[PDB]
């Protein structure tokens, strides 16, 4: 067998990529998801009651679908991104990247020894497909891609630094976290806000680095894609579950 | 402690009841759709991939809200029945019921010795509350609701029968089983088919019972509520899912 | 490796045996009741929330301690017994057994062919130990005890054609079921039960066969004891967890 | 999106498959599995530890590998079968079939009516992609395949008449279960059994269905192909993790 | 819907709360805990084998309940805490809480930015109801309730600094690590120990905040009690399942 | 009861230990590894997809068996040592231990206050069998092995420190890092390699520390154990499982 091309990697430099956030936790879930056509899925272990073996069982749910997966850790912990890893998780989403020399751990937590950190276990790794990708050990870095999240002061403190890594493939510019980090809690909608988000993908893009986002809005995420923005998440599947159940029994009670 | 009141067989005499279908099979889902309000949800052990635990994580989501769970059990099968109402399901709807001796022996099924044959182990069901419920034995019989589905020929062929059957709350008629079952299969929409399911309804209401169905149409849902239906499912979750994340993405991508 | 001596089975003409009920429905659970000491634990398959699969965790639990595991599956069904005695189950406790026809099928269910109908499928059993013990299919049928209840009416109405069943090891008597049957729902510990439970106790063991029963109640209990009955389980997990935690708060408040 | 092509029921008619017995029971054995190359992977719900929910996951796992899934029920259950078909098994080995009739009904049980008794829930259903599949009604019977067990001597004494039942696309000989109701059991090796399965697959093939066995013994399965047994399982997961550890270890301890 | 009131957190000023350790680190098991009727319920994810989504069904569970669910994290991580939060605890307690620094991550750890660090995920959230509670970014902070444990030498040497600090609403005593931390391991029932822990709550209560502490001594949490502790947690459900199941066995065995 | 004896750690001084390595992630799988008769099962924390919940769970499986359960943890992280320990694990394979600072650590983290710091919980722990072991806090550090993970340059770098530190029982070679480290990834039957395992070995064993190592090459593991090695792991059930199934294949088909 050869190692699964990463075609969301890929991609980053050839189109725009629409996503859809996966936090109802579950594998079946996942599947639904998967049947849609989203460009990738963000399964998120930040926000969801996700953990390695749930994640695990999302990533073998997608894995018969075109849409990539894309995982998010609770934090930036190296021996997490070990775990996510070896199940076979090809692209992470990094949260609350403040520095450089952050942003270059996080490279190096993706790689292989000696360049890198990563554990080597490919006999038990889904990852090597349990050494049945025979050259797994030489192939692997290649198809890993590293996206970090700027979402806080010092991120935005720091940006130039961290766009200057070798490894960081994209940054995601996270609204919520952000807009409640700058004194807009719950409303990133606001000049101030936008202001520094659309600088920033800016900026990110003139690094020749992919810009990334996530907005339920439907204008906003149309104005991201008119930026140039590489990778746009446009939903969360908890929030259209409650919404459409909403606008349903709206049709029948008050 | 007091028996827990079946608030959606008391209604069943006084108002239309709107209710949600979920197939989802996960205690997560489930409480996602218990907060949106609906006056019945419809926990599906025939179409959807439960089992006895996945089903009691689920009562146990919606034990915290208002709206009253409805569990539908893969068959007519005794043993089935008795697991189901020790978890603590005080409402059935019982799949492809096709005959008063049927209907009869589902009634039994639901209530205690001497007059039925529903297994006794309180001391061990949730239903009692581990006889947290002091007088579970004698209080149970009164909040547990039977719902039948007439869904076949063979059961439009014994309906008058059906509903002589004393401790048969309600008949649900499903469209999906009813119109393959006719010749239909996958367009219940055919005036042939509406026409037998209206005068079914006329029928149940005649003879005192309760009437249900489902439709995810709109304008027929509101129909079957205007000729009086007494509780009727007006989505599906898996579906509501499926379409909300197909909708967002044609806005972005065809 | 050769097969598990079933000690339960040989303790039925030589002890009385002291028994838990297990209905936590846990292999956690299982195990802190497995490190009591009781002679035998009943997982309870039905009337507590267990499939095969949770009954396999809480087989493994209790394997490591010398309590011996019985298993009630939820009713006589022959394909369940199959899936019960390949996971390793040695003793099934079946509920409701009504007549001599009912428990010689019962008898075949546990023993292979040619004498009887038990499936074939060593090489995947749990209970072969995946074919580790190199003469199971030999040595199979010799550990395997079979107890069947008598708790209705036409049980009582069986009884002397039941105990004449070769291969039935022990009956059982089961309380709550059969006050109900006998029209005192909630209420074994009345004379005209308590007397017909006595003469039952009497005419299984005057026909060579164990006699059982579970009383919560310690008189009754130990009443039950000097008669001579072979297996007495004594409580109820879920009882005595929920009793320990009312006794407790009853200590610092209302 | 189209109903999967049943590859598996296809090849019945144009090579021999080789298959491989999966009874470790979970999705990540199912993948290590299904990264192999067999035609064909056994999901075992008759001798393992599965039920619906384990066995949608080994399902969810094998779909994005070219081997095709096969589910074993844990017996001719019309309801259960209902529930393999809408996690989305498409071809199905039904245990212990013995007569015409039995054959028939599990034709029935594969079908939507009006020719068969297959319960209609589309829209909740993995097998429909959740109504993805946009005509799955009309194209879903076309995909499924029904696959009997031959096993017992009243299988054998109805075989004629199970070979002109039409819908059985093929007939598995059990040689464990088949040995043992032939008074070999443990022993099927012997020539008075290996006489009846060669006679047996001889008539399979002359009535024009396809042959099938199970053979963890090289030269017995190598046989079965030279007579044109179309689908032929050569092991079990369960038997060689057991062996290569056992052999393993033998290399440096008695 | 408006935010969940933490109960628990108001009646640390107005009254003296009841509670129960869980730590059977299943759903089932917490519901039966929650039918008693303690003032809250401790689940353990320190000391029971417990994680996020473990800890979510026991929340789901006890939610339909009066008794207020309390959430022990294995330790102060902020990202666990995170977790926790978005699952819906609305009180935690922090074991092994060293410094006044560390106190105050701890209060940043449960407040929104600008004013605390907890990561924003309410699209997402339980604890929003997946935003089905509109203003929850506005009212979250309001209803959260931070305890620490003081149960270490450095913890004492720390007290009085700890004790300024505003946002930690009690401080637990640990009496199994402080005594053991004092070279009394397994004996916190010591005289030198006692004094130390009699000092410590009145000292907690000098300074505003409210003291809290576990005892399964009868006679010690009485005593705890009349000193005006605010939050005494009186025993352990699987210390109370063990002892009940021994206790019963003892009448009719050794 | 009395604490369970550490045989493994006793058989460090007396016996050269075979083991295998479990990362099938599963109790039914452990317990088929279990059956073999390996002198240690290595439950992998690090690659596998594992949890505390998961790994109690084949801790329970292996308990009835005479193989000896060492779990490796994804780090050296403190309180999910303190997590380990609870559930029972009796010996811990530290990964990446590269200081005397750090294994010192990992020992205080494997003790008891006042000496170490392991948290005190034994009325919630299977390690105490909640409490019905009576003097566990007394006897519990006895029966505790630690062996620590030398696989990096800068483990090398302070290998002879590490072997100064009291209570670390064993260093343990990482071949998969080492190699890695050493810049032959994939290759550590380099002569390169080779020569630094051989004289790591012979240091471990002339400071009176065991020496450990995992190689899947019968030759290098018996090499090793010619050498005196004390705990040799001579295989990974994932590769045996793949291995052994891609054989048989091959036997029947290209
Ligand atoms: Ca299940
Ligand atoms: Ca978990
Ligand atoms: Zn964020
Ligand atoms: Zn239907
Ligand atoms: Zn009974
Ligand atoms: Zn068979
Ligand atoms: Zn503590
Ligand atoms: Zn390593």
């Amino acid at each position: 067998m050869v190692n699964t091309v990463n075609y969301f990697k890929q991609k980053l430099k050839t189109e725009q990529q629409i996503g859809m956030w996966v936090g109802l936790a579950d594998g079946y879930c996942a599947e639904i998801a998967a049947n849609v056509g989203y460009d990738w899925l963000l399964i998120d272990g930040e926000h969801a009651p996700n953990d390695v073996r749930s994640i695990l069982a999302q990533l073998q749910s997608i894995a018969a679908y075109p849409s990539q997966a894309v995982v998010r850790p609770v934090s930036g912990d190296v021996p997490l991104i070990k775990q996510l890893l070896d199940i076979g998780a090809q692209t992470l989403l990094i949260p609350m990247v403040e520095s450089a020399e952050q942003a270059e751990l996080m490279v190096k937590a993706t790689r292989y020894p000696p360049e890198g950190i990563r554990g080597v276990g490919a006999a038990l790794a889904r990852a090597s497909r349990w050494n049945n990708i025979s050259d797994y050990l030489q192939t692997a870095d290649e198809q890993i891609c590293l996206l970090v999240q700027v979402e806080s002061k010092k991120g935005l403190d720091n940006l130039d630094e961290i766009l200057n890594v070798d490894g960081v493939d994209g940054i995601f510019i996270g609204p919520a976290d952000l807009s409640a980090a700058l004194g807009y809690r719950g409303n990133p909608g606001h000049e101030f806000v936008q202001n520094i988000i659309v600088q920033t993908i800016q900026k990110i893009r003139a690094a020749g680095k992919a810009a990334g986002i996530l907005s339920a809005d439907e204008k906003l995420a149309k104005q991201y894609l008119e930026l140039g923005t590489e990778f746009v998440a446009v939903g969360v599947d908890t929030s259209l579950l409650m919404k459409s159940m909403k606008q349903l029994l709206s049709k029948f009670k008050n």
